[PDB]
């Protein structure tokens, strides 16, 4: 009577608690966290106790957090078995980021021909391995990637099911996958490091991050970084990039098919726009006003990150209910982005909520966060927003896209903490004129 208990949220029964249905359908979880409990409840996963916030003051006391009282890393049990920006991100690369990303939507379309059609998930995922991989790490060391190293990295992000509260190391045949696949690319590596010990530039321009870390002594005059190493360390470089962009870009395609009025009106803006001769490295870091709010939107109604996860390091309190120390504490853009009185009608897609009037954004600071907010912001952004950018530039200028399927029946797989597109996913293209 004189401490609250956060409420509890219903179901759960099993010996994991909400583990299995968090495992199916995490965001009606939250969505019945909210409703049941209210800005402040809670779930069960395994033996973890997951203090869900909602609702812009829940929010802000979670974005405003620091590092050390809420503790992502620990938050996230498969990151260990997947891992083992100063740099790429100064607006200075920028341009040259667009000119690779163009690049590579080129590659990506080389052979494709008059017409044909394309699975979402493998089109996008393949693409942005490359994008991620040249823009983040380099483009010297993404030019001696093949498609190897994609699939692999794709089973790294297969291998985080939420089974992983349990044991992240649970004998299961994705975790074994994931394993593997870490393995398969220090092997990759492995050969890369070799040829780059062998063949160390003469010419200081010439040298790439790897080349700097393969020349790093230690004192014995031994190298410093093992294929180990620099493979986790190249993982975490892009792993915050990839399954994001790959996810981002699917749905903004999706949702330009499922609303032929945006696609339209973002066509004739880019025609036009581009008319002037400039190329992608000038437009992308321009405005592109009416494909940005479809972004703004597509990252509303599909965030890539469902849920914000942290461990709390300390005694808490948040609208008066308390946090004890080693529960864990999350947010979720899921629900967060459609809470009906900062988003009107939150189930539809209106890109116009980002026009000056509305601005819903900027306004809802603590509530619109498919980026984050406060202290936690995603720091590529704005180089996730130019890459989009960038790819749509090039995609809808050169083709032209139709669902091969009902609008109703894209859907995302959430059966593993890292998000994707479920099949089916198909669309069908055609040269343009
Ligand atoms: C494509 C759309 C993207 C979205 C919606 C997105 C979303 C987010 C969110 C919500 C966070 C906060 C995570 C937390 O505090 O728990 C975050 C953090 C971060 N993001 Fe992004 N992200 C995207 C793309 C990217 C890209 C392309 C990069 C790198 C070039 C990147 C790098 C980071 C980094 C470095 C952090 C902070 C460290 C971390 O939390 O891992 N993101 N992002």
């Amino acid at each position: 009577m004189t401490t609250a208990i956060v409420p509890r949220v219903s179901g759960g029964e099993e010996e994991h608690g909400h583990l299995e249905e968090f495992r199916t359908d995490p965001i009606g979880l939250m969505q019945r966290v909210r409703d049941e409990c209210g800005d402040v409840g809670w779930f069960q996963l395994a033996n973890k106790h997951v203090v869900l916030l909602s609702g812009a003051k829940a929010n802000e006391f979670f974005f405003r957090s620091s590092d050390e009282e809420l503790d992502q890393a620990e938050a996230y049990p498969f990151m260990t078995p997947i891992f083992g920006l100063n740099s790429a991100l100064r607006g200075e690369h920028m341009k040259g980021h667009a000119t690779t990303i163009e690049r590579e939507v080129h590659r990506m379309i080389e052979n494709w021909g008059q017409e044909g059609e394309i699975d979402l998930l493998e089109f996008f995922a393949e693409l942005t391995i490359y994008t991620s991989t040249s823009c983040l790490i380099g483009t010297k060391f993404r030019n001696q990637l093949d498609s190897r190293f994609a699939h692999f990295y794709h089973e790294l992000e297969r291998g985080t099911d939420p089974l992983c509260y349990v044991d992240p190391y649970l004998p299961i045949e994705s975790f074994r996958r994931r394993d593997e696949a870490r393995k398969g690319l220090v092997a990759l590596v492995q050969d890369i490091m070799h040829q780059r010990v062998a063949n160390p530039p003469t010419d200081k321009r010439d040298r790439d991050m790897l080349d700097v870390l393969v020349s790093i002594t230690d004192e014995q005059g031994n190298p410093r970084f093992c294929a180990d190493e620099v493979t986790g360390m190249f993982i975490s470089l892009m792993f915050a990039g990839h399954h994001t962009s790959s996810g981002t870009s699917a749905w903004t395609l999706i949702e330009l098919l499922r609303h032929p009025d945006a696609y339209a009106a973002v066509i004739d803006e880019l025609d036009e726009l581009y008319a002037d001769g400039q190329p992608v490295s000038f437009h992308a870091l321009r405005q592109i006003p009416r494909l940005e709010n479809v972004l703004k939107e597509t990252l509303r109604l599909h965030p890539p990150l469902i849920i914000l996860m942290r461990v709390a390091k300390g005694e808490f309190q948040v609208e008066g209910y308390p946090i004890h120390e080693g529960e864990l504490v999350a947010a979720s853009p899921a629900i967060s982005n459609r809470i009906a009185e900062d988003f009107p009608d939150p189930d539809e897609f209106v890109p116009e909520r980002y026009q000056e009037p509305r601005q819903e954004d900027l306004i809802n600071r603590w509530t619109w966060i498919p980026f984050g907010a406060g202290r936690h912001r995603c720091v590529g952004a704005a180089f996730a927003t130019m890459q989009i950018k960038a790819i749509f530039s090039v995609l809808l200028r050169e083709y032209e896209f139709e669902m091969a399927q009902p609008a109703d029946s894209y859907r995302n797989d959430h059966s593993k903490m890292v998000v994707q597109l479920a099949r089916p996913a198909r669309v069908r293209y055609r040269r343009r004129k």
